[PDB]
């Protein structure tokens, strides 16, 4: 099997600071940036897929030129200006530092793997509750609880905050129902599994934040 | 408003007896208690709701009795005194054992529910997790390669089935692949994280489960 820029299975990742990452060849850059960043990842698989294919030989240029383009963005010293980082939010900046520090990527990873897996729980968990209540109070009943919350939320959201999606509402009917029966501990339970999540995210999230600002100081 | 036959309200707090004292409930009684605790009794109760709303027609009655004596003989069996011996509850399994137990204290049926919980969201997390390694695997050494490590582990669980008790599931392979994986790959972080958090919900439902093993002992004094 060919792995064009792409490193084995399991293989320890090499971390550099920004200032070095500059320094190495277009070939050793797409390869460093391939093992932390997806889209340069998803860039080098179309870049090898068509490497080994007239009309075609310019094609697999134009994929090279891609990947040369998007790696070298990531280290880009027009990106890495005080001003330009103060620019990007949490998240962005956060996701920046993960390319040149060891504990960064690690704690981006713990608080991506955390927010994956809060989406997938807070699924499960409603439908589970839905069940029930389908049982116990009929469809429209529920339909028009969804439909009522989905639309407190849809007024009560800023215009600066995230938009309201499935998380969102199923996540709150969960926390509000659990509340409304402080007896259930089925209810209270899931509650609890969806708050554990969250604080674990957060927590992640906090600490790949000190490293980024530790890395960068944006001041 | 909507009509629930013998099912309680949602989010209705739940009432708990001793089996002598559920032994003395009416039929009704009965039927509401066990429908609110035993997913069977509730399926059965659902059904005879359903059968009862059809005949509010003296052919569709006889539909009616037969759904209404299926759960009043389901409901009647859980807490039969012929179940409720010594020797009959020894003859159970531990699983079954506490799911009997279950229909009689509090804290058996919630610690029950959280070993219940956990290895339903450890099916979840384990499929979520694997389709992450799954991409990354097939992106660093590509599809065959995986196939094969899935094939030669599947045939490695199957050579030592007895073991298992439980059947060999696409997600019980799944989760010993990602604990695999991270054991071969120690300096990986993203696979180790893995196999930690597969790990944690294994550690929470056993937890759960002698917990709720221990009041079923206190229960029944097997």
């Amino acid at each position: 099997f060919d792995r064009g820029f792409l490193r084995p299975f399991g293989a320890k990742m090499k971390f550099l600071k920004p200032d070095q990452v500059q320094k190495l060849s277009t070939d050793d850059l797409i390869t460093y940036m391939a093992e932390k960043d997806k889209n340069v990842r998803d860039l080098a698989i179309k870049l090898r897929d068509a490497k080994q294919d007239p009309e075609i030989k310019q094609t697999y240029d134009k994929a090279y030129e891609k990947t040369k383009a998007a790696a070298e963005k990531l280290v880009s010293e027009e990106s890495l200006t005080r001003d330009a980082l103060l620019k990007l939010t949490e998240e962005q900046y956060v996701e920046k530092a993960a390319l040149f520090d060891k504990d960064v990527y690690r704690n981006n990873l713990k608080r991506q793997t955390y927010e994956k897996l809060l989406r997938s729980e807070t699924d499960v968990l409603y439908r589970e509750v839905a069940r029930i209540f389908i049982a116990r109070e009929g469809e429209p009943a529920l339909t028009a609880k969804i439909e009522r919350l989905a639309l407190t939320l849809e007024n009560n959201a800023d215009t600066r905050s995230k938009p309201i999606d499935y998380l969102a509402i199923a996540a709150d009917f969960l926390k509000n129902q659990a509340n409304l029966h402080a007896d259930d501990p089925e209810l209270n339970l899931y509650k609890a599994e969806i708050k554990a999540r969250e604080i674990e995210a957060n927590r992640a999230m906090k600490e790949a934040l000190k490293g980024a600002d530790k890395l960068f100081k944006r001041n």
